[PDB]
């Protein structure tokens, strides 16, 4: 603890110039994630940081905690509860689940009621080891029948299955955004009580004072935090 | 004897992220009509072990190029994809056929895709000498078009994606500059499935959804 | 399958006379589902079946799917997502989580916001392996922290606690009600969305057309649900 | 060195249903204005492995009767609490103190408490040719006080269970008609925190509030 923050902020930090540095950030992310902050992120950076490289991986994905000691990965976003001591970290926002269909879809209704969420057909995607991937067993355990037509491992494909059926999803609100115009789609509020998910930004101690590392930090937290 | 219409059976398909958005969403609009009351669920060919899986029947029919599966698989030729250069329809300056020159010019999103087809791009794009500015490196597909749709980056992907996202994200393709490979898309089934009347009726109506044999 | 439906219907099943019966019904319940269940059960069995004996236990002592399908646990009451093939179920209610403290709390408010729920201090139960044991988890993953001042196993006293304290407690509503007066504590509706959780009746197949078990459920049914 | 009114540390205290009734209101009440900041958790003395819990600290202290606990802990006498007989105030017939004969002819919950000195309290009156008429078997305590405000029923039960229950379910006691043994509830601690200071603190707050010596 001590001989390690003192040798921490005795060394000299490597200054950051957005406007010509060249460095690669590797970011921790999911595939919602990734699909949410990514086109923003790369927007923004367009303009502010041009030269730099960015990055993702899955948190999965090598060792996550000791990557980011070694400044391996420099951030990580999502829910990561494993990331406790050694650890920064500060709430971007709540994601709420939302329901999904197609506009034109023949009997969807939009606030939709939990008796036809139950009649209706659905995809359902596991999500393993996310927070979204809680979200079966939460209907499961509420006695929420669900004709599950199809069960996918990940969102990828959810947009365009919706586009080409009459089946529904149960997506994170910011995955329906990203998703209502481009697939022709709508939501409605969930009929369930599903509790939210935080998403949080990460980092390790060793970087809470390089100006780099700062400089990401506060580009994500002025992009997507709601607070 | 296997019935359709009647079927209560779940089938389990393994494929990538390309092969469920391409397969996935025709597939169930077919089934809508021909096997109401089927389920369906998918895996990647890395979940799990495919070999085993497939061998004792939890895992139906694999779609991919898949050389793994050799000895004790059938499998059938679906169709060849082309490797595609993707971007914006109003970027400023990219322009269809797309050259080298611009190519290697222009900044790019690339996706790493390990433990697949498509990961073998980037090496073979340094391989040739083709210099890349590398501005976004992802390990998957699903966020590249929305990231093309919000910037002026280009990707390299599989045709067949980016038939998925062209009118979707407001998207063009050129023929790629680059001399990519193509990549065989098989259906693959373990022997011990080849006349198990339900995988027989699958294996044809994927046949007959996405075979571009005839 | 078939060889044991038809012996199960060809043999002569036991009558019930539900005044003479003098037989013990075991059921399986946790420890909210024995105070909610069996003071009105044992205050109608008072008038309707003098002579029987019930006796219970909890789902994790002994082996659970072996015992019913023996008849030595005759019923079963929770959520109980491991008794599937083999058995009949039947949904008596759904538990929603409710916001609990005493009546005369120097802050606390009703309804609660999700800002006055994180300033103040809490009583938690654990109730490992059942669905309220989720609501630790849940609360973490929607970022919502908790000042967790008191951790106990199971509800038993939660009542006498939140009495003599300031601390608040997330708990099944049935179990507010099985408190409110005994102990002088009010409720709110709960600031974090909770999902609900489904508590069903479940029986074996064998016993699916015994008079003695068809009559407890019906009981069950009648004096617990609320459909 | 341990200064509660700092202290942000974690005692974790193993006791019974009845011992956490009956020790945790008076207990938090007390640290409301003694310890503002600690944090206490308690747990079963049947959960884990109990002896090797509080030889590597994960347990602070041990609440019961518990003769397990010999070789390693140090113990101190906290109460010695005597079975008493519960019921309704307005029960049509029972009476206190209650007479063998009437015990013997009324209905009763009685409640297993496995694992546990309670438990021997069924082995107890069959020994004794005290025959009861067992209406409803639970296995613990949490749905007694509520059963026995719904019904005739009557219940064997120890006195400080009592004492958390008689005003809130509105129920009175009578001592016990049948000859049973007290139960010694002690405080235990393991030889190595025998001076933890904080260890100390906690067990001297436990002897202040629980101590009926003096």
């Amino acid at each position: 603890y001590a001989l390690n923050t003192l040798q921490t902020a005795l060394t000299t930090r490597d200054s950051f110039d957005p406007f010509a540095s060249t460095r690669t950030f590797n970011l921790a992310m999911t595939d919602i994630g990734e699909m949410y902050f990514m086109p923003p992120l790369m927007e923004a950076l367009a303009q502010r940081a041009p030269h730099i490289q960015i990055s993702t991986l899955r948190p999965n994905a090598g060792n996550l905690s000791e990557d980011m000691e070694s400044g391996a990965v420099d951030l990580a976003l999502g829910l990561l509860p494993e990331l406790q001591t050694g650890f920064f970290q500060r709430r971007l926002f709540r994601h709420r689940y939302v329901c999904m269909f197609r506009k034109d879809h023949p009997s969807a209704k939009s606030p939709m009621s939990l008796k036809q969420f139950s009649e209706l057909e659905h995809v359902g995607v596991v999500a393993l080891n996310t927070g979204h991937g809680e979200v079966d067993g939460l209907l499961e355990r509420a006695g929420i029948k669900r004709r599950m037509r199809l069960v996918v491992p990940h969102f990828i494909a959810i947009g365009p299955i919706l586009h080409s059926t009459d089946l529904i999803a149960t997506v994170p609100e910011r995955f329906a955004v990203r998703c209502e115009v481009p697939f022709g789609l709508t939501t409605s509020p969930h009929p369930a009580k599903l509790p939210d998910i935080a998403i949080n930004l990460f980092w390790h101690a060793k970087y809470n004072r390089d100006p780099g590392n700062m400089w990401l930090r506060q580009l994500f937290v002025e992009l997507f935090s709601e607070a």
